[PDB]
């Protein structure tokens, strides 16, 4: 059965609601972003109204064969009209083709459900600015004020850099990067750029990023995995057996990896700073594990909350114990009391 905080009151809909069956009173079934714990339940067989973005639109039609006369794709930053109910999808800064909903109901309330997101300034200047919220679906994903981590910004300075140093120096390594989503792919991207190289990786992968709308995609990634020195994997793949079988399967053309795996958050953020972080290394192979987030971090989401100054919160995340919803609504408060809404 589906629970609360995944329905909206006063109309007839569901965000990320499809492993719970035909759910009662449910008219339009909205889907933030193509991450399975949120679509987990569609398929070729579902026959219901579906809204997203074209991108998560695309990623249904050719990665779940969703039938096209169900997905009804909408432009970002566009008002329209869904079942009687004004809509607006805004970009989250999270993966390609994620999106917050803002729902302005028949009686007034205007709720904002965010999906999964990083907050950023940028925000504050998008629809957003122009009314009230009364009613924020909140990603707690992070709501600690432990969870500190970097720009994105700072940690694909230190991936480039940290890649172009070590092929420089031995022009026979591969790099490898780690994926099991889409997500990130600035890191392989980013990295492919600075060493001249296109993306290898496989059929699967390379038909999902096909889907995302990247510019000049086609000159970035390839299956040829020959001609390519930066090669993706399943992220389960990115440990020392892993890595010495793929170097065994490159024919002798390489003799040293160098591989990366974007984490979220790991505990080793609490001490040590992005410039200094080290491999681990067995061998002619090394994995550096980096915090690239697509999640915000305590801060960030303090002061997105602070700045839109809701009247009700409902996490979407933790929300499984008392301890951790005890933990998030302490913090609600203390924002409010700080910030005087
Ligand atoms: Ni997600």
């Amino acid at each position: 059965t589906c629970p609360f905080y995944k329905k909206i009151p006063g109309t007839g809909f569901t965000v990320d609601a499809f492993q719970y069956g035909v759910v009662e009173g449910c008219t339009a079934y909205f889907l933030t972003h193509f991450h399975s714990d949120h679509y987990a339940g569609l398929s070729k067989h579902f026959t219901f109204p579906v809204y997203c973005s074209e991108i998560t639109g695309n990623l249904l039609k050719n990665k779940l064969h969703v039938q096209e006369q169900y997905i009804h794709p909408l432009p970002l930053d566009t008002e329209c009209i869904v079942n009687g109910v004004k809509v607006v999808l805004l970009d989250a800064n999270h993966c390609p083709g994620a999106v917050m909903i803002l729902f302005y109901l028949p009686n007034g309330t205007v709720i904002l459900h965010t999906g999964d997101f990083r907050a950023d300034p940028s925000m504050e200047r998008s629809l957003l600015a122009d009314q009230k919220v009364h009613m924020l679906y909140l990603d707690t994903t992070y709501c600690s004020p432990e969870y500190t981590f970097p720009s994105q910004q700072e940690v694909i300075r230190f991936a480039i850099n940290t890649a172009f140093e070590a092929v420089t120096l031995n022009p026979h390594a591969l790099v490898v990067c780690g994926t099991y989503s889409i997500g990130k792919e600035k890191v392989f991207l980013a990295i492919a750029d600075v060493l001249g190289s296109k993306v290898g990786m496989s059929q699967e992968k390379y038909k999902t990023l096909q889907c995302l709308n990247i510019p000049e995609i086609n000159s970035l990634i390839t299956t040829d995995m020959c001609s390519s020195l930066v090669h993706l994997l399943p992220m389960m793949q990115i440990n020392f057996k892993g890595l010495q079988s793929h170097l065994k399967k490159c024919g002798g053309k390489y003799n040293q990896i160098l591989a990366f795996r974007p984490t979220g958050w790991t505990h080793s953020n609490k001490f040590t700073r992005i410039a200094d972080v080290i491999p681990q290394t067995k061998g002619n192979i090394s994995i550096y594990g980096i915090p690239y987030s697509e999640h915000s971090s305590y801060l960030e989401m303090k002061r997105f909350v602070q700045w839109l100054k809701p009247q009700k919160i409902i996490p979407t995340v933790n929300v499984g114990t008392w301890k951790s919803r005890s933990t998030m609504e302490k913090y609600f408060r203390e924002w409010k009391l700080e910030a005087g809404y």
